[PDB]
């Protein structure tokens, strides 16, 4: 089997990806941020906090006949930008872009953090890292994509993220119109859970290459890039008045500014990231001030090629019994 969905981006700044998704019987569609970065699939749901939520479409599993409650069963989450969601689980028929996987946990959400009741664009997350980070407790639960494996014609899935655009997530095959050139494949760690690798190095415009190794993890889940101090330094040198700036949290820019390209090294292959694929704009309405798509990963713990990294490219995630990354141009 394959499966196929658009994913679509929530703002004009791509701060992240919405695709929809089928949960239940009949089918309750909700609008999930697909997250390499997590492993829980939870939703927005007649179970949460009224006054957390605030637009988003819930799922109600006393409205599907395929809904069972998974006893005893609860969960809780928390996210490197601080957020947070918990609740109860249930076990329901899940289908992306034509992709069934019956008996998927959906974590149902009795309490979300306010960041995400003051998006009401996204209805939960779906997360694609792998299921060792799921948090179900007393017994851990599989991902989506942990439980579609085997049904599928191969055990994969691609990310291709839309720059002020819409993209796709296939499931099962790689889509060879989707991108040019050849994909390079490159080694994963899966010891933290994640989609870890370690980038060749990295270009600044037009500059020579710097060839470092950069461990990182593909994570569809954050919108920025986090790379070292010293990477992210030699980035914004480059940008007329650019300055890390303490009390808006991290590099700015003029906006009158034409941002230089950056590229990173997968394997002998390189990505290139537009300059304009960096700008996150204003830094507040009306503001001359632009805050930067490129950003340190001091303190994080973790360098991150989040979507500014991820959408630049055709990603291929790779779940065979040893993972692996794709990356090509498109």
């Amino acid at each position: 089997s394959t499966g196929s969905a658009t994913t679509t981006p929530i703002d004009s700044l791509d701060d992240a990806y919405i695709t929809p998704v089928q949960i239940g019987t009949p089918a309750q569609t909700l609008n999930l941020d697909f997250d390499t970065g997590s492993s829980d699939l939870w939703v927005f749901s007649s179970e949460t906090t009224a006054s957390e939520v605030d637009g988003q479409t819930i799922y109600t599993p006393s409205k599907s006949t395929t809904a069972k409650l998974l006893s005893g069963a609860t969960w809780s989450i928390s996210y490197g930008d601080g957020s947070s969601s918990s609740g109860d689980v249930y076990t329901d028929t899940v289908s992306v872009g034509g992709l069934t996987v019956t008996g998927q946990a959906v974590e149902s959400a009795k309490k979300v953090s306010s960041s995400f009741t003051e998006d009401s664009t996204i209805d939960g997350l779906l997360g694609l890292a792998f299921s060792t980070l799921n948090t179900v407790s007393p017994t851990q639960q599989k991902t989506f994509f942990d439980n579609a494996k085997a049904s599928l014609d191969s055990p994969v899935f691609t990310a291709d993220l839309g720059y002020h655009a819409p993209g796709t997530y296939n499931f099962g095959f790689i889509d060879t119109t989707a991108y040019t050139g050849s994909i390079t494949y490159t080694a994963v760690s899966t010891k933290q859970g994640f989609w870890e690798w370690t980038s060749t190095g990295y270009a600044v415009g037009s500059g020579t290459f710097k060839s470092t190794s950069i461990d990182g993890i593909a994570d569809t889940g954050t919108t920025l890039l986090y790379l070292p101090a010293t990477v992210v330094s030699a980035y914004w040198a480059q940008v007329s008045g650019a300055k890390s700036s303490s009390s808006v949290g991290g590099y700015v820019f003029p906006c009158s500014a034409t941002l230089p390209s950056f590229t990173f090294g997968v394997g002998s292959a390189r990505i290139v990231i537009p300059g304009d694929y960096i700008d996150f704009g204003p830094i507040s309405t009306g503001s001359s001030s632009c805050f930067g798509g490129i950003q340190s990963s001091a303190g994080i713990g973790i360098n991150i090629f989040g979507d500014v990294a991820l959408k630049a490219a055709f990603v291929v995630f790779n779940g065979a019994t040893t993972p692996t990354l794709g990356f090509a141009s498109k």
